[PDB]
This record gives C-alpha cells, sequence and structure tokens, in this order.
C-alpha cells in the first residue's frame, strides 16, 4: 500500500502521521525528532494543544539539519473555535505558523463546528457553566478559510468533527471557492464511522481517524471505559500477525483508505507505531473489527452540548 494519498487539491498526504495532543512541551521536541528520524512526513498540531512552539523547534532542527526538505514534510494544524470570526482567522493561522516556523502549513483545519466567544480563554463559560457561541456560522468561516489559501500561507483547507449535514452545508455553500479536503474524525473499532466516511470519500473529500488507539492518555478517562488495547479480541488478531495491539489499530483505518494520526511520545512506540506497511489485515480481519463498533466517543464534551452547532446530536 502506497505511503500517501492523493488530496482534491492536488497535493498528496502521508497516510501516517504523528499525533501531538496531550504530548508534553517539554517531550514533545524529542517526539517529532525521533519520529522525523524514523520516517513520519506529517505532523498533526493545534494551537489548542499550547505546544505547537515545541513541535515547531523539531521541525525546524530536522529542516536545519537536511534531514527531511520541507517540501517532504505535511503539517496540519487547526483553527480553534474561539478564533472562527472573520477578522480573526489570519492571525489564528499566522500565530500558528509563526510557532511552528513555517511560511506555510499543508493543511489547516476548522478544528470544531462550534464557534466560541473570542477572548483569551479557550473555552469561555457563562455561569452555569455553558459555553459562550460566536454568531458565526461555520459558512463565513469557510471563506475566512478560502482566503488563506489565496494568500499563500495554506496549500488546503479542510474541517474536523464535522457531521454529514455539516459537511453538507459547506459542499453546498453559495459561492464554495475550495472543497474540503479533509474532514478528521474520531474513528477506531468502538466508533467506526460507516456513514460519515462513505459520505465524504463519495464526495472526494479524505478523512483522518483520530484517537485511533482509543486515546488512553484522555484527561478525563474513566477506568470504566473501554479499553481498545486491552481488548483480547483485538490482541488476537495482533498475535496471529506477530504485530503489536497498537499497530493493527494503526493498520486498520490505513486499509479503509484513511489517514491515521496516533499519538506517543515514547521513542520506542513512534517507531513501533510507523512498522505497519509491512503487513496485511484479511478482509476477515477488517470485517471482524467493524464489527466491534460501540459509537463510544473519546471527544465529546458536555459544556458544549447546547451549542446550535454541537456535532454529536445527529
Ligand atoms: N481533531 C480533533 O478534534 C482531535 C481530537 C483528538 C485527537 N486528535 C489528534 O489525534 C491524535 C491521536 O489521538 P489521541 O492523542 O487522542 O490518542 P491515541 O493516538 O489514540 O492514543 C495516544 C495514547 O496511546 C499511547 N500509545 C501510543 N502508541 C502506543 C503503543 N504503540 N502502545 C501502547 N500505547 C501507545 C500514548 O502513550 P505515550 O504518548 O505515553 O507513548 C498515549 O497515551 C491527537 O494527538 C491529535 O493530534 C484530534
Ligand atoms: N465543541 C467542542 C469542543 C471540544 C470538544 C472536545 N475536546 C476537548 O475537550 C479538548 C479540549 C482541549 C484540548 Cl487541548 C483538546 C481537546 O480535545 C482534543 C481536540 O479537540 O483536539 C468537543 F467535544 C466539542
Amino acid at each position: 500500500m502506497a505511503s500517501r494519498i492523493l488530496l482534491n487539491n492536488g497535493a498528496k498526504m502521508p497516510i501516517l502521521g504523528l499525533g501531538t495532543w496531550k504530548s508534553p512541551p517539554g517531550q514533545v521536541t524529542e517526539a517529532v525528532k525521533v519520529a522525523i528520524d524514523v520516517g513520519y512526513r506529517h505532523i498533526d498540531c493545534a494551537h489548542v494543544y499550547q505546544n505547537e512552539n515545541e513541535v515547531g523547534v523539531a521541525i525546524q532542527e530536522k529542516l536545519r539539519e537536511q534531514v527531511v526538505k520541507r517540501e517532504e514534510l505535511f503539517i496540519v494544524s487547526k483553527l480553534w473555535c474561539t478564533y472562527h470570526e472573520k477578522g480573526l482567522v489570519k492571525g489564528a493561522c499566522q500565530k500558528t505558523l509563526s510557532d511552528l516556523k513555517l511560511d506555510y502549513l499543508d493543511l489547516y483545519l476548522i478544528h470544531w463546528p462550534t464557534g466560541f466567544k473570542p477572548g483569551k480563554e479557550f473555552f469561555p463559560l457563562d455561569e452555569s457553566g455553558n459555553v459562550v457561541p460566536s454568531d458565526t456560522n461555520i459558512l463565513d468561516t469557510w471563506a475566512a478559510m478560502e482566503e488563506l489559501v489565496d494568500e499563500g500561507l495554506v496549500k488546503a483547507i479542510g474541517i474536523s468533527n464535522f457531521n454529514h449535514l455539516q459537511v453538507e452545508m459547506i459542499l453546498n455553500k453559495p459561492g464554495l471557492k475550495y472543497k474540503p479536503a479533509v474532514n478528521q474524525i474520531e474513528c477506531h473499532p468502538y466508533l467506526t464511522q460507516e456513514k460519515l466516511i462513505q459520505y465524504c470519500q463519495s464526495k472526494g473529500i479524505v478523512v483522518t481517524a483520530y484517537s485511533p488507539l482509543g486515546s488512553p492518555d484522555r484527561p478525563w478517562a474513566k477506568p470504566e471505559d473501554p479499553s481498545l488495547l486491552e481488548d483480547p479480541r483485538i490482541k488476537a488478531i495482533a498475535a496471529k500477525h506477530n504485530k503489536t495491539t497498537a499497530q493493527v489499530l494503526i493498520r486498520f483505518p490505513m486499509q479503509r483508505n484513511l489517514v491515521v494520526i496516533p499519538k506517543s511520545v515514547t521513542p520506542e512506540r513512534i517507531a513501533e507505531n510507523f512498522k505497519v506497511f509491512d503487513f496485511e489485515l484479511s478482509s476477515q480481519d477488517m470485517t471482524t473489527l467493524l464489527s466491534y463498533n460501540r459509537n463510544w466517543r473519546v471527544c465529546a464534551l458536555l459544556s458544549c452540548t447546547s451549542h446550535k452547532d454541537y456535532p454529536f446530536h445527529e
């Protein structure tokens, strides 16, 4: 299987990338350096993760060392919810560029379809704990994203956590100039996403699977929760293939024509997670993994559920 997938902007995107949510700022520079040294060419970033400066130090050092050329890297970041206003989008993108020490992003995503009140707080709350919305709709935010392409700041734009009706809203936008290249959504054997993936792929939108290992370090983890890495059924498939459970969980979305972005700051695991191009899951393996769906989400947030554009009511 090829290492990159063709996007609808004409560029190629590596199907395996390194995630950086929760990667501590004192560890993520070495994580990204190791990742690039062992073959990763795609890093998934976001302003809200608060570690883009440190990710950028690694990228810049590997460019300076000539381990890789800039054109060989595929760097992704995301517009946070408090920057959905027309007059804030360019500055948000430029801050991310400055932190990552880049002149352009390969892909810039609307992180969530929900706009929040601008300000210093990433989750502005009213006194009862509800997030305070912005009245800026996803279509105007999309037009602002299109401007970034036309100013040379980003090569591609896309969306994240958009449900099928929200994707449709963008695709049906009056005067749409650029289609979204990517929809980045949660996807793993407990949230298999058949309907949304089919829809996006049918429209030429590439899907990126996040939390492919079930995000065991998510901060709201109840150890009551189901655990992909510990599921004996998935462990059995891994054993059959002489691979780790994580390697099976990463190969699974690859064989669905998805991009996948496992996170690690552990050098041994960063390398392990990349060694997934030399085995194949059978169709029976794939269908068996799909059968484990239970519509379980890592990423949901109670404080935002009354937002008009909350994506997971549908
Ligand atoms: N667009 C969005 O809204 C959104 C939401 C969630 C995530 N994402 C992106 O997707 C990325 C991945 O998702 P995620 O961070 O939620 O979780 P994940 O990649 O599913 O899981 C990360 C966890 O798995 C551990 N791990 C990694 N490789 C392992 C291995 N080979 N064996 C055992 N454990 C392993 C990591 O530990 P160590 O790091 O300690 O090794 C970490 O605790 C994020 O970092 C972010 O870039 C995007
Ligand atoms: N509208 C909205 C916004 C955020 C979430 C869930 N995400 C988080 O709670 C979250 C908060 C801070 C950070 Cl740094 C990361 C988070 O999740 C991962 C992500 O959103 O990429 C959500 F479920 C809905």
